[PDB]
């Protein structure tokens, strides 16, 4: 009995042509409302993360993260952040920053978990010239028993990140030439573990 659903409340682009893929637009470093719900008719752990969508080798993805982190203006700056709203903490607990691109927390499936998440990197922050690297917000949900050590449910959401207020601009700008909630898309490959970026400065010299 584990039908989960996740939502991201931001602006998503319109599909022009059949086969085109939809994108949700975010501003860099701005908190967005995400909900998590179990809608079957006791407690679980979910990991919200930012990952590369193009399914690249682990070495590549780390290279990129290092490249990114290499250029942040504080070493303390993460890829994904969560806000301290009491609204959110009435519904989640055991918040843990297991990596610079992942946040873990537990919640009760009899409740709706509410969190507020910012993504802090641009799609073009991984090379200093081209187009951008496709990014997803991915959510893996674990039974608390975690017997299998695998997630029991996974979903994702394709995103593009902008600086300043560029998310709202890009929307209005595709509107001149020519919905409030993005629902995460489930997938069933429970084995592929995602690359966690844990910056380390041992032996810098």
């Amino acid at each position: 009995g584990n039908n989960f659903e996740y939502t991201l409340e931001a602006s998503k682009s319109l599909r022009q042509k059949p086969g085109d893929s939809t994108m949700t637009y975010l501003n860099k470093g701005q908190f967005y409302p995400i909900t998590l719900k179990e809608v079957s008719s006791s407690k679980v752990r979910s990991v919200i993360m930012v990952v590369f969508a193009e399914d690249k080798s682990r070495e590549d993805q780390l290279r990129h993260w290092k490249y990114w982190h290499s250029r942040q203006h504080t070493a303390k700056q993460r890829c994904i952040d969560i806000a301290d709203y009491k609204e959110s903490f009435n519904t989640i607990s055991n918040v843990e920053e297991i990596a610079y691109n992942a946040i873990s927390f537990t919640w009760d499936i009899n409740d709706e978990a509410k969190v507020f998440i910012s993504v802090n990197c641009l799609s073009t922050d991984f090379s200093s010239q081209v187009k951008g690297l496709p990014l997803n917000i991915q959510i893996d949900t674990y039974s608390y028993n975690n017997r299998s050590n695998k997630p029991v449910h996974r979903a994702y959401c394709q995103i593009k990140v902008f600086c300043d207020k560029g998310a709202e601009r890009k929307i209005r700008d595709e509107e001149r030439k020519q919905m409030d909630i993005t629902v995460f898309k489930p997938f069933i490959d429970l084995d592929t573990q995602p690359v966690l970026f844990i910056p380390d400065v041992h032996f810098a010299n």
